[PDB]
């Protein structure tokens, strides 16, 4: 007799990694549906009814009694198949079914962040989910039904429209190193008795990145109480001041100047530098004069900043801007920060030195790891993609692969030379980087260990970020170097990378 015009569920498209494996699988469900108007009519099967539904007998039958006058509730929504047809074999008067879709995460937490999840509505509430709602979604059909007075649909009479499925998605990350990525994070947290972390890996040369993994998660398939914590995707929305992660770039800045040479010399004695009422201090005031490599491997604060009011903070400022420190990395993820580096007009001393040491600016991880594949990538810069390339990119060179070698090489003495980070060697190969203790001002003052890097050095591949926050197991500065080599091992075997570096492995 009636008339009811009710929509179509579309097949939301299916997320992968580059390879193909399933990220988010759009998966059938059933729904049950209850007309309490014919519920009514069937009292004596309610409680038969309401075990099946797993629900308490009283309880069921107020929330019947209080909804009599709908001609629709929910029962329970997302059975599997085999759930709703079993709960439909018992033939109770006023209890339908509908077929629905229901998102599945195969890799659960381990790529949580970077693909999100969706509603009970199988809408786009986090991450790729949301950012690829369009995409992903399609477009819902339109389906007819006939109706009584009492409401009972007796015929499902055509369809309307037809449902236009969401189309496949396949992401820049490759599983088999976000799990690499998530199980070795994990682990150094806990061995570290650590809060949170991050770590980035990406393509040097095309800027996918092939792993984005962060502490704590959460497995989206089972959402129940899940704290706001655990959801933050701290590798793009929690900023930093890089420290001494950036020197390399206060350093390519120099180089660059026309005034200085790797073999040029500067006296940091006695480790502190006054500057008006601020006093730069090295850490390792073992030192009374370093070589520009040897300024890297102390992280002398006081050689970079006396390099720094030579060279001046217009040309450092430079190289960060354009290796992306602070700047939109374009991805436009849900939440993405950008950070901040701010220009002046006129660089008084101070505001020189810490935007030379690092400290004169907030970035992410993504960022960060960014800069460094510009610099590994011989000086050029390709734009980041959480999505899988087909071609690679044309970048922007905005290092001359002059000083951007000379720079690879020092950061390689970094890792290998006497007195560097040993631990962040990769057997096999010639790895580089450059460790720093990053920090949140805030009222607070976070502290995080930090290493930066990439491989391989004949041909460099991929750039790597671990941020581990707060160690409280407190010589954590070094705490990020053995993640970073056993991740780019792992990574660089994964990608059938040739070892240039034998005898080590």
């Amino acid at each position: 007799r009636s008339v009811r015009h009710i929509a179509i569920p579309a097949h939301r498209g299916l997320i992968t990694d580059r390879n193909g494996e399933p990220l988010a699988v759009s998966t059938p469900v059933t729904t049950l549906w209850a007309n309490p108007k014919e519920l009514m009519t069937a009292k004596e099967r309610w409680p038969q009814l309401a075990a099946a539904l797993g629900q308490d007998t009283k309880l069921f039958a107020d929330r019947i009694e209080q909804n009599a006058e709908r001609e629709f509730i929910y029962l329970v929504r997302g059975l599997t198949p085999e759930q709703g047809e079993g709960v439909i074999a018992l033939k109770v008067p006023g209890v339908y079914s509908i077929e629905e879709f229901r998102r599945f995460y195969p890799a659960g937490e381990v790529v949580a962040h970077a693909v999100g999840f969706t509603d009970v509505d199988d809408r786009g509430r986090e991450g790729i989910e949301l950012a690829f709602d369009e995409w992903l979604a399609g477009v819902p059909g339109k389906r007819q039904v006939l109706k009584d007075r009492r409401g009972r649909v007796i015929k499902d009479v055509q369809v309307t429209k037809n449902a236009k499925p969401g189309k496949t998605l396949a992401l820049s990350i490759d599983l088999r190193l976000q799990y690499l990525a998530h199980r070795e994070l994990r682990n150094a947290l806990l061995e570290n008795g650590a809060k949170a972390g991050s770590l980035v890996i990406m393509d040097v040369k095309t800027g996918e990145i092939l792993a984005m993994t962060n502490q704590p998660t959460y497995n989206p398939n089972n959402r129940r109480n899940l704290q706001p914590a655990a959801m933050r995707n701290r590798a793009m929305i929690d900023v930093f001041e890089p420290g001494s992660t950036v020197k390399p770039f206060s350093m390519s800045a120099a180089l660059a100047s026309g005034r200085w040479k790797p073999s040029d010399i500067v006296d940091v004695y006695p480790g502190t530098l006054q500057i008006g009422r601020y006093t730069i201090r090295d850490v390792s005031r073992n030192s009374r004069q370093l070589d520009l490599t040897g300024i890297l491997i102390k992280s002398s604060n006081v050689g970079i900043s006396k390099i720094a009011f030579d060279i001046g903070a217009e040309s450092i400022y430079s190289v960060m801007q354009q290796v992306g420190l602070g700047q939109d990395t374009g991805l436009g993820f849900p939440g993405e920060r950008v950070g901040n580096l701010p220009n002046h007009r006129k660089w008084p001393k101070a505001e020189t030195a810490t935007l030379a040491y690092g400290y004169g600016l907030s970035v992410t991880a993504i960022q960060l790891a960014h800069a460094y594949a510009a610099l590994a990538n011989d000086g050029k810069s390709v734009p980041l993609s959480m999505t899988r390339v087909d071609r690679v990119p044309d970048g922007v060179q905005v290092i001359s692969p002059e000083v951007a070698s000379t720079v690879q090489g020092m950061l390689q003495q970094v890792v290998e030379a006497q007195g560097g980070v040993f631990r962040a060697q990769v057997p096999g190969y010639h790895a580089a980087g450059k460790s720093g203790t990053a920090r949140k001002v805030s009222r607070e003052n976070a502290y995080r260990s930090l290493f930066a890097g990439f491989a391989p050095a004949t041909d460099p591949r991929i750039a790597m970020v671990v941020v581990i926050d707060e160690p409280s197991k407190y010589f954590g500065g070094l705490v990020s170097a053995p993640v970073f080599s056993k991740v780019m091992a792992g990574a660089l075997r994964l990608m059938n990378v040739p070892p240039d570096n034998l005898p080590t492995a």
